[PDB]
Order: structure tokens, then C-alpha cells, then sequence
């Protein structure tokens, strides 16, 4: 019988990607998704035309809240429902904007950048082992944590607690049977805002290619980490960089 | 006059060797408690008895919340209040305890450990950054690689506050700020930890077999603020006798 | 045409296995050796049985000296003239024993263990690179923070090529050339060691309380070689069971 | 009995500014030199005129070689020859050049580069150790170790080294007392071979001022280390580089 995963933020992107490289793998996928409705609800549509019954959508905001631990509840219930099972958990919905130190209040925006970086991957963790083979966690982190973005310091601080998440989460869910990784891009596919110039100047510091990673190759290191090949890693963090980490001023 | 420092959680243990060092240093400080304002008192008393006017206390709950940023831009403008300056912010304050991932609900854990650890830091800083030897320090964990078991809010708090000063300390440079980190291994231990787990933890330690006192702690806090420290940026100095290199 | 990889210290264990591995994948393969060479032979035999001409075995010291480049030089160009290409190099190959710092001289004992750890991979490297899915894949220890006691000079070699991964990764990637490693923590005990002091290791590893296989090992180089890592270079893949994250 | 420290390559630069500064604190020293005898005997004589009979010289070239370990040895044995004592040692002494992976032969860079950064600073260890209050150890390695310069390979792989031996003797030697940390300086005094224009690139990469620390802001960190203040502090590296690690590519 087949295995089933959730994957947050799941519509476009880098999530997309990872729920193509599953469902192809052979996983049932619950593709989570927040605002990106057309685009989640199309990428089920064309899985299940690939195999019948194999995808479903849940939507949820990971904004922080007095909620947020329903909610995350709720996302892995979801899977469960579908397809009685959740064998992996990928942790890749994410918030990414400056927070300048010197028209969201902090408040909102230290609910969004630490929610959806942090605390929900951490009760998404809660949830996923207390509903609990080959189990396991991926965490979508960034190479670039100790050489950060001027002005994000809010995304920076999220990035770092998932890093903490995933080391304190391996060691504690390690005696269940349920391994818990990270994968880290440096750069990969540029934001939609960005405009192309800004784009090369970002591919023009990647020493292998001087190119971003696809969407594709971050799937890639994911579905290793989940895969029978890693059965013995637990609490490593795969940075997936072409070398941009390595990279002095 | 003479400069000005704002010490958070300073009532008690390690928190108050800093603001006694600072103050024996030449530094005013203020004196942040939360349910300690009798030790807080007690300590301003002091400091005010050694040198008139140069201690001043300021309560406040750094839980993250709503009012969190309010109570973060007021703990920094007491010390502009009584002193006309703020050149230092050491972040102490700080909450500890298990969070097993399988009677405080779990947003109020949350709000506590990532509040007082993270959250708070963040706010105070913009705070101390947007009122101006200038400096912030926090206090961060040795430990934080090789994490007590189902301690995870705990220990997000205290990643995201080596980010917090890797972050600042990149943003605030142009401005003459430095945000540095002291990050202590087994320093006082906890009061309700029983004496039997405490010989356990000491017996760990390679150099000297024991903890290390407060006043070692705000030895390093107090290098990292001084002139001997002037191009130190981004950086967090262990203080733990070696406790981060022993294997299991 | 089948691609071809070189691999240090394969006669036995962890580089047998890597070996095995890559032979599987539909590599040619230099089976390099030191001492062991009936394992080294009979492990060409059963590679060569499974796919004639497919494997060779190539004898050399990697202890630091005078003659190590041209040594290393050398089983770089044994590889192109079996097989007329060399795809992957492997450093696996590793002197592992305690040096003291209060019958082997400190200078042998220097020569044998940055020598293996680190000036070899680094030699090898030099002469994967000039004679050029290019990459090589260095044995390192998820262990180098926490190390055992009594073994600074390994501790160092291995340290050293972590830094060799990194400079090499920076500097070979616009040949094309990606350089990484993985990060055993305890996987094949020692053979001389007591099932008792084995299971003293075994005990203390979160994920299953037992040792990677040499396969485990194996399989996190297969990835790093395959296509799957096409975007990742400079990347230590610990491979510990939770290992480096249990504190003392 | 003053205290005694023994700091490697302190005719000039660094070396010279840690030496000036623990005299100053009140060290005898032994000025170890390889090639600036001049300068070595020149700062002894300034040393010996404000305290007599305070300073010595000891020459020893430090690349690896069969007796290297025997130079170690002696460069120790110079500090109890002189002083009777010896409390402190700082590993300063450094060969740095590139050495690309695509007039010295190979054999040469490796002993110079790993012999300077790693191996003396091993054997120099052994021999303090093992000739033994406030013992301590400092050794200068650099912030920039996971951002190397281009083809520095050997140069990096030594100071790597050198984080090794922090740890591992930080770790050996806590039982008997003495203290084992480094300083990493990001950009401080520039090679007198780079050309202006070079050094001004660098400068202006440093957000914490956009200059180089002086060897004295570098010394600092040192006498700091070798303090009373950090009688609970080993297996630390302070890095001393005004932010410059932090900045991305
Ligand atoms: N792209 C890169 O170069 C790069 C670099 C380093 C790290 N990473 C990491 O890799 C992962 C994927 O990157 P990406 O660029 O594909 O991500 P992204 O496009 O910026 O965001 C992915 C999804 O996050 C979801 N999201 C945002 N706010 C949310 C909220 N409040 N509640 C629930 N979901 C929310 C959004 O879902 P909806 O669209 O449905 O609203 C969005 O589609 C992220 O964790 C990122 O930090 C990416
Ligand atoms: N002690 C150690 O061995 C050790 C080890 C590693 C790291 N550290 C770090 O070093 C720092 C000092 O340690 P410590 O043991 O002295 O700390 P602590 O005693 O556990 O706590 C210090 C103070 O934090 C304040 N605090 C707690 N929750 C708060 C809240 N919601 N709002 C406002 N203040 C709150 C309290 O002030 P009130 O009493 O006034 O309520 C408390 O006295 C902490 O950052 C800690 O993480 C310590
Ligand atoms: N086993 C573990 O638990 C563990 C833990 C952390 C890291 N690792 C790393 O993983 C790798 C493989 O480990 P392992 O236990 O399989 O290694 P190992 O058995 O200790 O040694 C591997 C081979 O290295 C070769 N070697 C030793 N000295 C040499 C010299 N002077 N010149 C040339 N070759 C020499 C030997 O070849 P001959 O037999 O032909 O003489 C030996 O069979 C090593 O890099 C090791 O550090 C292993
Ligand atoms: N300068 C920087 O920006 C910077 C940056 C990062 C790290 N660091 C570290 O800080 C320390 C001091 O830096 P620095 O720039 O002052 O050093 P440096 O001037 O490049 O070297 C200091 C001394 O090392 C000695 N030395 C070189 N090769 C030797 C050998 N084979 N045997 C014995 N001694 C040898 C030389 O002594 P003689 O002149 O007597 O021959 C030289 O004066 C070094 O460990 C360095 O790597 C410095
Ligand atoms: N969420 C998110 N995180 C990063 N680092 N980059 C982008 N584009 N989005
Ligand atoms: N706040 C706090 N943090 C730690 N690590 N230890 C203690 N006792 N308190
Ligand atoms: N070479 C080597 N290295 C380690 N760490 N362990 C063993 N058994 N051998
Ligand atoms: N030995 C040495 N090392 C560095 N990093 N820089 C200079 N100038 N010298």
C-alpha cells in the first residue's frame, strides 16, 4: 500500500515541486496550501489524473494564532482521513519579507515570519507524532542563515529556530522511529517581484553555474532524505547551495 | 554623564551579577524584573547606596503578546528617562522549561519561551536601535547543538536568538552598534532541579568539575561592552569549562 | 561508456562497501589498498566476476612524505589508464589511533594521521583536477566538535578536510567538479573492540541504539556522485543516527 | 615571579602587538621570530628598557619537517631558560599564500602551510603541556575559514586544523588546568605585498567601521583570553572581524 505525505505550501513553487517528486515517487500527497486555491486545486486535479484518488488539498493559514495548533492539527488529520495514513511531514510553507530593525504591525509580522517558519513546522511535528515503515520530517531551511539578508532579521530568527526545531525534534521523535532533516537552498527559484536584472546579480555569486537551483533539485535532496537511502540520518541539514554559503563578501 | 545600561531579568542569579558588574564598571543601570521587584529593590538599594541615583527598576512581562512591543519601547525609554542615555542592552530575561513534543496550553508555552528567548530581544533592540560605545548583549546557550530532550520551544528560542545577533549585529554596524552573545554551558542551575541531577551536570564539566558562577558569566558581558571589545561584532563567546565538547 | 571512480582504503569495511556500491550503480572501479591486499584482490575478483574488467587494484601509502604527491598522482593516472576517464574520487582511506599530548614517533604519528586524513585527499584532489558528473566525496566525522579524548592529531586531519571540501568545492566548481563529504558517527566498530565496549556506543545513538552499516555509509555517497546532487557541492552529509546531537 | 608567555612570529604585525600587550599587563616573554631577527631583537630591546631582564628572542623556522618537533621543544625550554617559568602560549606564527589546486614544490606548501598553522601549534601544545596558577593557550585562527579565499586550499585546511586543536586540547588538557581558545581576526593588517587599491576592497567589505582591526583591537582579544575574566572559558574562538563574516557574497 502506498505511502502518504503532507506538504505545506504546496501550490507553486519549490512545494510543487516536492509534491510532483512524491506523488511520482509514489506517494499519496495532501498539498496544503493558504491563498494559491486555483493553483493548489489545479496540481491535485492533474496528480489524480494520474492516479485516481491520490491527491487532496487542505487549506490553512500558519500565521501564528491561539488557533495555529487546531490548525496544524487539523492539516495532518486531513491526510489521515484521505488516506489513512501520514508516513512524511515536509515543512516548506514560508513567509519571506524584510522587517527592518531602524502596513503590518511587528505584531503581524512576528506572527507571519516566526509562524509560518517556526512554530507551525513545530506543531505540525506535535501533531504528526502524536497521530503516529519509514516516518519521517523535512524541514525547508536556508544555507544562507549565517550570512543573512540586510533587514530580514524576523525570517533570519524563523530559519534559525527550524534549525533548532530540527536538531531538538530528531533527538526527541529519534525512539519513535521518526527521523527529522533539513534541506537548505541557497538560491534557488527568485521571487516573482524580483526583477531580472536583481535576478543575475543572484545567480552571478553561485560558484557551481552561477545559476539558481530548480525547483527540481530541492525536490531532489527531499525526496533522498525521505527515502530508504537515509535510514540512518536524522538531524542532518543538507544544504543544497551550488556553493553561494562558501562564498566570502 | 556616565554611560547607561538596561539589564532584563536582572533581580536574581545571573541577571544580577551583570548589573552588579556593569554598575561596579561606572555604568547607571535599570534594573528589569517581572515577578521579582522585591530582589529587584533589594538590588537597586544597593547599587543607589554605593552611588546615589544610578539604579532604577522597571516591571515588565515579556511574554509575547500585543502590548509586547509597547512594554519592550517603555523598558528602553525608562532608561533614557532616568539617565538621559541608553548605551547598553544586555538580553537576559529568559523562560526554561520542557515542552514534550508527544497546565499551560501550548500557545501560552509558545508565547513564554519564544517570547522572552526571541521575541522580546527583537523588540528591544529596534527599540534601543530607533532611540539613537554602544552595544547590545545576549545571553545565549552553549548547549543549544546538543539540546536538553523536550526542551524544542526552549531551544527555537535560542537558535532564533544566535540569528537575532547575527541579524542585528550585520544591520546595526553602520549605526556603531555591536550585538554580541555570551552563551553560558551549566552556569547557576535551577532552583527546583534536585542536588543529586545538579552533582550529575557538574561531574560533566572537564575543567574544574562544576558550574560556573554568575560572576563568570558577567565577566564576559562585561569584556564584550568595554573599549577591549570595540571592532567584536556578531560573535557569541562560550563560557561553559569545555562542557559543549564532551561526546555522549 | 561507464563511468569510472577511484576509492582509498577499499579493501575492507567502509570503503569496500562504497566500492561494492558504486559497481552496482555501473561504475569502474581503482580499488586502492595499503596492507590489505588479499582483501583488496578478492574483492576485484568478485567485481570482475559480476563484470570483466570493471575493477582494478592499486597498492600505495598515503602516509605524509616526500614522495606522497607522485604516489597520489599515481592512482589518479591508474584510473585513466584502466579505464580512460576517472569520474568520482572516494577519500575514504584513514590512519585512526590516539596521540596523547601528555612505539611510533610524534613525527610518524603526524605523517600517518594528517597525512591520510587530510594531505592525500588534498594530493588526490590536486590530480583529480588537473587531469580533467565530475565529483569527489571525502570521509569526514560528524564528530569533529565532540571528539574523542586523546585524539587531537585525527581530530585535526579530520578538521582539515573539512576545510579542504569547502576550499575545493569554491574552487573547482567552475570546472564543473563538485566536492563534498559524509559524516559517519559511530558505524563499524573497531574489530579489535568488546562487544561490551561496542555496545557502550551503540547505546547512545538516538535512531535505533546500534551503528550505521557500511552500506548506510555507502548509500550517502551513491547520492552525492548520482544526479540527484547535481546542485550541491561544499555539503557534509552527517550520516549519525542523532549521534552529535546528545549531549554528555 | 612575574608570569611568562611565549608568543610565536612576534617580531611584527599581530605578534608583536600581543607581545607588547601581555608586557604590558606584566608577562615576561619569549619574542619567537623565523626571518625578522632585527625587528625581534629591536622589540626585545624596547621591552628590556621599560622592565629589564623581561624579554628574550628564540629563533625557530616552524615548517613541518622530522625536526620540527625537536624546534618545539626548545622554543618552549627557552621560556623556562629565561624565566623559570611558563604560563602562557600563543600560536601567532602563520605562512600564508595560495596554493591552487590547477617557485615551491608542493612538498614545500604543505609543510610550510600546515607546519605554521597546525602542526608547530600541536607540538608547541605537547611541549607546554608536558613541561607543566593561570596556564592558558591562544591560538590566532581566522574568521573566514567557511568563506575561504580562492585557491588557499592548505592555508584553510591548517587553520581548520587549528579549530581541531583548540577543541581536542581544550578538551585533553581542562584536567590540568590550563585553558585552550583561539581569536579570528576577519580582516586586520593587510599583507604588505597587497596593492592599495586591493586593500581598500577589503576595507570597505567590513560593516563595522568598513576598516581593518589593528593588531592592537586583535591583542585585546588575546589578553582577554589569557585573563582572570575568562577563568571559565576553553574550547572558545573569538572572532574579532567587525562583521565581516557576515556578510553574503
Ligand atoms: N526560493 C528560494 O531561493 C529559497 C531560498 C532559501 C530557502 N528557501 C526555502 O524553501 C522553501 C520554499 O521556497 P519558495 O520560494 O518556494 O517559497 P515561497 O514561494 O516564498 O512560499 C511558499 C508558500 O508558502 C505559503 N505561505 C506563505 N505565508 C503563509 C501563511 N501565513 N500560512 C500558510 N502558508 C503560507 C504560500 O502559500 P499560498 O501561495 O497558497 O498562499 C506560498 O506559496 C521555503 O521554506 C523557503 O524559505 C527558498
Ligand atoms: N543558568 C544557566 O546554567 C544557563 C545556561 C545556559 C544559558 N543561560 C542563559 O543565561 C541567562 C540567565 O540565566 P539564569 O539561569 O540566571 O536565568 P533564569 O534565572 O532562569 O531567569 C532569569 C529571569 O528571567 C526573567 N523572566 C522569566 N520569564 C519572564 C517573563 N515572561 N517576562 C519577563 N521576565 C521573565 C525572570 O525575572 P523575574 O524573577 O523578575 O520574574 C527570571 O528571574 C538566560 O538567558 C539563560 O537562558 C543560563
Ligand atoms: N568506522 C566508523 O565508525 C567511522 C566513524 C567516523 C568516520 N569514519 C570515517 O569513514 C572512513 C571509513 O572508515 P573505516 O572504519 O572503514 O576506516 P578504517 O577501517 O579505519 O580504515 C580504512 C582503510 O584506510 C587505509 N589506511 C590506513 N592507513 C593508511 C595509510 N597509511 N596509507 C593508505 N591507506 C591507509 C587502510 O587500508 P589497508 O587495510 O589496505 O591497509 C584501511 O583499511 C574513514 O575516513 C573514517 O575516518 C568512520
Ligand atoms: N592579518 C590578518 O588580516 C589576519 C586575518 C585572519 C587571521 N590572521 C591570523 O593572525 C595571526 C597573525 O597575523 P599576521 O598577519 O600578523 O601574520 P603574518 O604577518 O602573515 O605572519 C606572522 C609571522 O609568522 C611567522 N612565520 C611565517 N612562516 C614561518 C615559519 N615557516 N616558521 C616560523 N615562523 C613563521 C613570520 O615570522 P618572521 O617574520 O620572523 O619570519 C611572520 O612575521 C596569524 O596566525 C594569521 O593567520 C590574520
Ligand atoms: N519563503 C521564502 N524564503 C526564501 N528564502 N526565499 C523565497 N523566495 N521565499
Ligand atoms: N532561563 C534559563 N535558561 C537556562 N538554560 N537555564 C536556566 N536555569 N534558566
Ligand atoms: N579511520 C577510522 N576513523 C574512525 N573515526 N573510526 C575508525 N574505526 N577508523
Ligand atoms: N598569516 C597570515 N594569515 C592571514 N589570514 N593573513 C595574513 N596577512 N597573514
Amino acid at each position: 500500500e502506498a505511502p502518504a505525505a503532507v506538504v505545506t505550501g504546496a501550490a507553486k513553487r519549490i512545494g510543487r515541486a516536492i509534491a510532483v517528486k512524491l506523488h511520482q515517487t509514489g506517494y499519496r500527497v495532501v498539498i496544503h496550501y493558504h491563498n494559491s486555491a486555483e493553483a493548489a486545486v489545479s496540481l491535485a486535479d492533474e496528480l489524480n489524473k494520474e492516479r485516481s484518488n491520490t491527491a487532496v488539498v487542505c487549506q490553512a493559514d500558519l500565521t501564528n494564532s491561539n488557533v495555529l495548533p487546531a490548525s496544524c492539527e487539523e492539516i495532518i488529520n486531513s491526510c489521515f482521513r484521505a488516506f489513512g495514513r501520514c508516513d512524511v511531514l515536509v515543512n516548506n510553507a514560508s513567509a519571506f519579507y524584510p522587517t527592518p530593525l531602524v502596513g503590518k504591525t511587528v505584531e503581524t509580522q512576528v506572527a507571519e515570519l516566526i509562524g509560518t517558519n517556526a512554530i507551525a513546522p513545530f506543531l505540525l511535528t506535535m501533531s504528526f507524532a502524536q497521530r503516529q515503515s519509514n516516518l519521517s520530517i523535512v524541514n525547508l531551511c536556508d544555507a544562507m542563515v549565517d550570512q543573512p539578508c540586510m533587514a530580514f532579521s524576523l525570517y533570519n530568527m524563523g530559519k534559525h529556530a527550524l534549525v533548532g526545531l530540527t536538531q531538538s525534534a530528531a533527538l526527541e521523535l529519534a525512539p519513535y522511529g521518526i527521523r527529522v532533516n533539513g534541506v537548505a537552498p541557497g538560491v534557488s527559484l527568485l521571487p516573482v517581484a524580483m526583477g531580472e536584472e536583481e535576478k543575475d546579480k543572484w545567480r552571478r555569486k553561485v560558484p557551481l553555474g552561477r545559476r539558481e537551483a530548480s525547483a527540481e533539485q530541492i525536490a531532489d535532496a527531499v525526496i533522498f532524505l525521505v527515502s530508504g537511502s537515509a535510514q540512518y540520518i536524522t538531524g542532518s541539514i543538507i544544504k543544497v547551495d551550488g556553493g553561494l554559503s562558501l562564498v566570502h563578501a
